[PDB]
């Protein structure tokens, strides 16, 4: 029924009005009827009533509706893009004396918040290795207020074991907020909210928008979180634009059927790159062997379309090139989540630079694609050819 | 020569294609023809040049080159609506340990912001009365790391001697960053960055867009603090969506036109309100008498539409009611810098409550109106009537 | 009550904005019906704004349709993808093959090519009068004439119709014949056309209304008696206009009362100065005394908008035209006009009297066209000065 | 290379890029020539695909007009504002008084309506033919024989035309006919008109190619044969559609292929259902054997959408319609189709007959039309389950 959830979700006809999609209400300004229609608009200010273009248009609560449906929350706040929802829901619970504990294998730009950002405000953050479960007690603090995870991880693609995870946590500090990135899972192929998640955070820019033309950010939150980060991120002025939440909304319709094909597609890219002479080890959480790959199998309902694989050898600047600039299919670009095939190159020292307390262990170029909607067949072929060229 | 730049900033070719208005470019990702091309895009990835939709597109560009030649600075860094710009400008530059010293009539959520989030920071606010001028000194601490502006003052209209104020500040603690929330100038009818002020904050969301269908905050800073800010509300993840940005450049085209009708409409109803039997006093800028009026003199160029003025008398409910319910042509809403009338009320007590450390001295109910487009005679009858309603 | 005042409030009623300022946007093809009975219901209204399916309109076209009628003074608004369909549909909604078109030969030329490229094929003729023939115009009217397309001012040399002169002898002569006008250039609201007699008022709200040059729409009000046919017929033909664009249209009415009081402040500035120049020839300006027609102008007008052209003394060349043109710094060479941007085009007499079928044009040198801006004005007469220069 | 490959990559060129992955919106009215030289090569190239004026359009149209051609292989794609629109403008780009139209008989009802209603005043005539005539067209063809219109699958009732046979016999009397089929089922890619000999491949891509039920528009992919003309008088009609909409077709075509999978899959696992059900009388799916033209289906095409009707056994009464429709949960009733969505919609003999000319219908009891969606096929079998409850 998730297919059927995916095509109505949020579409009451309050927000329609009898068209197919929700109406596009842009406005900073509602206007009240009466006086007692402004302080019952008050009243009920954060509860779905036109108040404030600030707070939210039919639009927004449309957008609002099938996210809480979705990933199975008590609300769903608003932010301009992805990395404005992570340090924002992290500001939202923080106080000077906090202590954060981030997996090392988090975005950059998460990382980069807490440690530039977080660090001035008196904040404190340690990170920690993805697959060390129920061990992470070992770096709980008495004054741990958020622990941040990311499954699967960053480029690498770890993935997490969560349930040990959360109860290691609330074993030791029951307070504790914890969140999640999981715009890898687009929200539906990991319920993170069923797992004792307190915060599930999306790049709705990814998936969910999944054309590469729009940027917002989602966190769905549980009962006890919800009031505090909607509040605070209010204060901070966050929320994103009547037109970009339509097409959030608009492109959810086509999640599961968009998936299937990410899904079907990368695998069987994985699954030949696995077997080919250049490559040392393939990063993908739906193959067996991948760091992780027993708790995708057991937490996960499937797989999206982005992974990526280890060379054998560590290439050039000049074979770089070579290797790089001749692809036919696959665009060089930063973003994922999209209808088109992506492709970029790490060498071994950028990505241990972005691993704090931790340690790489590959030394050949790591190459991260995004397989797109285009036929698999030329899209192998393309990857073929390439190889070729650096042989 | 004024008209002249608001219909040509921003509009190079290089924005524009052949058309008269930038092109809208929608994107997340953007692509790097070659290896060559991202590192050379990465070098300049916050000086133009198509890197990341987070960073800008084109279309984002376009309005910033038009903010900056409109309010003469350095760069221009653009939030999700005014309140984001507001939050995020005064937390790019503290750290645990600071002191803000904000204006007491500055916008209410503004003060919220300091209030509720920076306390929990270690950052501490104070506030002052707007006509403080020089005599601001009593009040600086040595960690006051920004002065806050806002004039004309929300609600009340205060216009603060910035001249005054700034060479004090700049005499006791010269590294503070000094700011100021220019929305009722539209940023063109006071130049606060010629006046010594660091950065200039608007919300974009009134005046520049003026048609109520779109919400922007703008940030026009100086060279020294430039940087800093552009930096650290990125590692926020701020920015606005391209369409949004396009909507705003396109209400450039007709600020001059738009606030030259606001003030002449709002002084002929503001004239007409003093010498009315009702009326115990009228806050605008323009008219003799109202407070701070000779710096308004002085300093700005212009006048907008926005103003307040108080009853002889407090209203009680039913007579709020039979007021504000009955009027043809103003409306009652929030936000205002559209092309329509909007009426407003606000009871002593009310403001009394957002002026800290301040004190309030009228008694009767105060009006706050925005006059739009509509036919000022139309406007004066529609107030005529209002008055006998309460007589 | 004042036009002010009707430009910010037309169209805008809860039923269409749902609490904000502004018209909702509802875009939609299919058009959900909740049950049988509705579906009945809707069927039944689906021309008369009850929501029934796209191509008809939602909320949104709605708003506009209304906002329309209100400003002109008309029982229905036809929405077109643009001008040129606009004028094209109107005509062809109320023809069949054996009729006659009389159309004034200072006519926009997409206008006259329909007629002579279009209609001709399907066994309708055109004939054309001058723009100042006034009450002399029955001279020209035919039995099988249906259609007497008028257009004031004219398009590029602006001449102003006496319209009472010409209603009245047509009405006296051929009563049911169907008078329009494409009334853009007084943005339908400088020149009440349906209080004159005229059946529908056709605008290409590309110009003024959008105000931008960033949309393209055309609109066609209708008095009651032609309303139904025209609706119907251009229905059949698919027209219609995205909501997006209808969206924007209503929104540039907001600020059309600013805009045109500007437009027509720093044109006739620009027209004057211009008329004392010594390179100018004349100056093809409805606000102008001298200027043809002005007096109906004057008359029958309640103001100008910024467009207007004048006659140089001499005929530029090739090398000329191009040292003239190439150099200007605010005025922009581009096609439409009535954008917030002054822009010029240069025209030779031959390329008029090529156009002006069954007349002949009165002037012998280089014309050319300007539309004025909301730019400060002295920064304009500079330009223009500067290119007066390049010519001496 | 494989259709999905293409799909994604269409028109993304990066002249109309600029770096992004989709098209950049430039919308526009007004083009600016830089220079004299500029105005004459814009001129020159104007339908070529240079900047010239909105109305032809700008980089955001060329770059789907450019995707279209590619995608079905034509010489030049020619826009419209919506798919009636498109029929109606294309039939009338190529006739004059005199002419004969001849149409099939299960064509778009506003399609009959246009050539019934319109045509006739222009006196052009129209006749209709059985969708299964085959070669035996060529009885119906006269001297004077313009345009011959087909629709495979038919509307409502789903014939599929023997294009082939038709073609051939056309040709064979009337070489130099215009041949034009309405191809939106098979949304232009799961069949390829003009590589059967058809001159033009209309699209209402309102339907499959935007897929959302939130935008509208009409395309006409022509050959090499016949595309100046319908460039030139669509143009002279002044039938274009807005920028935006222009992008949203375009990132449409990027889910087409995975859409249209789903589709197929679906609505075949929904007519086998259908067919073994004791309240369903037939099953109108070009995919399902025993259906009007399949074999021609199964040899013409490369797959299946999800649009297809079914016949009761019965004749409903309206009060079990009502209870039938009105009680539906996951089919919506309402107009158009090719969305995300499933629809449902209920026509009686009688209705069908009257839209059914010089033919005659095949069935008596009430036709169901579905449009199956993306939702999942289990839910969707279980409420028409629970339909045919509400009527046993």
């Amino acid at each position: 029924k998730l297919d059927t959830q995916l095509v109505n979700a949020g579409r009451s006809k309050k927000y329609t009005l009898g068209a197919v999609n929700s109406v596009i209400q842009r406005a900073s300004s509602l206007v009240f009827d009466s006086v007692e229609a402004k302080k019952h608009a008050t009243r009920n200010r954060a509860n779905g009533e036109l108040f404030y273009g600030r707070r939210g248009t039919l639009t927004h609560f449309s957008l609002q509706q099938a996210m809480c449906e979705l990933e199975g929350g008590a609300g769903c706040v608003l932010f301009p893009c992805g990395a404005a929802a992570v340090a924002n829901s992290i500001l939202a619970f923080i106080e000077q004396g906090d202590h954060v504990l981030m997996t090392n294998t988090a975005y950059e730009p998460s990382q980069d918040f807490c440690s530039k950002i977080l660090s001035k405000l008196g904040v404190t953050t340690s990170w920690f290795d993805p697959l060390i479960g129920a061990d992470i007690v070992k770096h709980l603090q008495p004054n741990t207020k958020i622990v941040f995870l990311e499954s699967p991880g960053s480029i690498t693609m770890e993935v997490h074991d969560v349930p040990a995870i959360v109860a290691a946590v609330r074993s030791v500090v029951p307070d504790a907020i914890i969140m999640i990135d999981n715009t890898w899972a687009a929200g539906v192929l990991f319920k993170a909210l069923d797992f004792g998640i307190d915060v599930s955070i999306q790049a709705a820019t990814k998936y969910l928008v999944g054309h590469s033309d729009a940027m917002i950010g989602t966190a769905v939150c549980n009962a006890r979180c919800w009031e505090q980060l909607r509040e605070n991120a209010y204060l901070m002025g966050q929320m994103v634009d009547a037109d970009t939440a339509y097409i959030t909304s608009r492109g959810l319709r086509t999640l599961g059927v968009r998936l299937r094909q990410h899904h079907e597609s990368s695998l069987k890219v994985a699954e030949w790159l696995a077997e080919h002479p250049q490559v040392a080890r393939v990063n993908h959480p739906a193959l067996p062997g991948s760091k992780g790959h027993e708790f995708w199998k057991r937490d996960f309902t499937g797989s999206s379309g982005l992974f990526s694989f280890v060379l054998k050898k560590k290439l050039n600047n000049e074979e770089l090139a070579n290797y790089l600039d001749n692809f036919s299919l696959f665009s060089m670009a930063y973003s994922w989540g999209g209808y088109e095939s992506l492709i970029l190159a790490n060498q071994p020292e950028h990505i241990a630079a972005i691993r704090p307390q931790g340690e790489i262990d590959f030394s050949g170029t790591l190459i991260r694609l995004h397989i797109g909607l285009e036929d698999v067949d030329d899209l192998i072929a393309d990857l073929d050819a390439g190889f070729a060229r650096i042989v």
